[PDB]
């Protein structure tokens, strides 16, 4: 049962990894680690060397048995402009994959995590197979000659097999993939958010088809065994603006972002509660959200959360992830889900 956390970088100032609880977690990710074009010299960012190396010896302090894993890239246009550059030249990638490998035993990180969005169209998921084959062959070459436990391989995919659902350009090699990775961490969350002009569930496990539940279906009607699929679990929500104060539930009229800038931690939605927000529980959708004058949030609560680690047991999932742990400061939600796997 793979029960794993990111844990992001940016957010050392006010949330440090003596912070996370790691006795609810079997792995934890750092992120990320950055591509570093031209050379594609892979690196924590310069300055960030000691947290880095201070990460896995941190956490392992409260559960020693807790595993770690660097992520190298992460979301937004620079990453995937870099990674489509990356993949199409044999030179760099080879320079990619040696120093990748080089940086996990750096630091004492027990794996690496490839946070590529997305390999599309068919051009950048052929040159993607070409960078991760190469990688698993260096990987376990890397086991032979050192005599060190192989690094685990792991990626982000898109809550969907296809690339995309509604118009296919690519999809995902599930047999590829289950071959050279340990497992892949299904980003099933951000269906829904500021971008639209009504209300919705950002994670729904289920309802429409931008959701959870079908995003996992497609992974296994195309082969991949269950177990290579770990089930994302946002640890924020997506927020709006209302049209109408009286006007409330999912599917309410929105005229923009609320706050931050469209996301509202997991943390600071329990205090929008205390400071008067109304929460719902949405059994249609298997999801929360909570509604105070102009503003109104979906996001994953003890009972949703509870609720999508227990069909990721049904499903015979690998596990659940949450992105990101900084972001649920009293742990709340790994603890139940932790609870409910166990």
């Amino acid at each position: 049962a793979l029960k794993v956390g990111f844990w992001p970088a940016y957010s050392v100032s006010e949330f440090p990894p003596s912070k996370i609880n790691s006795r609810l977690f079997t792995h934890l990710y750092y992120a990320f680690a950055e591509l570093n074009a031209p050379t594609f010299e892979v690196r924590v960012p310069p300055g960030s060397e000691k947290t880095a190396e201070d990460f896995t010896p941190t956490v392992r302090r409260l559960n020693p048995s807790v595993k770690t894993l660097i992520s190298i890239g992460g979301g937004g246009s620079e990453v995937r402009d870099n990674f489509a550059k990356l993949n199409s030249d044999a030179s760099a990638r080879q320079r990619f994959v040696k120093s990748s490998i080089a940086l996990a035993r750096r630091y004492g990180f027990h794996g690496l995590d490839l946070d590529y969005e997305y390999p599309e169209p068919q051009l950048e998921m052929e040159n993607f197979v070409k960078l991760v084959s190469e990688l698993t062959a260096a990987i376990r070459e890397e086991a032979r000659t050192s005599g060190k436990p192989r690094l685990l391989l792991t990626e982000a995919v898109y809550f969907h097999q296809k690339l995309f659902p509604w118009e296919v350009v690519t999809e995902y090699p599930v047999q590829f993939i289950a071959a050279g990775l340990d497992w892949v961490n299904v980003m099933a969350y951000d269906f829904h958010g500021s971008w639209e002009n009504f209300t919705g569930a950002p994670a729904a496990l289920r309802d429409s088809k931008f959701t959870a539940s079908v995003g996992i279906e497609s992974f296994l009607a195309a082969g991949m065994p269950p177990e290579k699929l770990v089930l994302g679990i946002p640890l924020f929500g997506r927020s709006w603006l209302l049209k109408n104060n009286n006007e409330v539930g999912i599917g309410a009229p929105a005229v923009g972002a609320g706050p931050v800038d469209g996301a509202l931690s997991f943390s600071e939605i329990q205090n929008f509660i205390r400071g008067g927000a109304r929460e719902v529980f949405d059994t249609t959708t298997v999801s929360a959200y909570a509604y105070k004058d102009n503003v109104w949030v979906g996001y994953d609560n003890q009972q949703s959360v509870a609720l999508k680690v227990q069909y990721a047991k049904e499903k015979r999932l690998g596990g659940y992830f949450f992105w990101s742990v900084n972001q649920d400061i009293d742990a709340i939600l790994p603890k139940i889900a932790s609870d409910t796997w166990g």
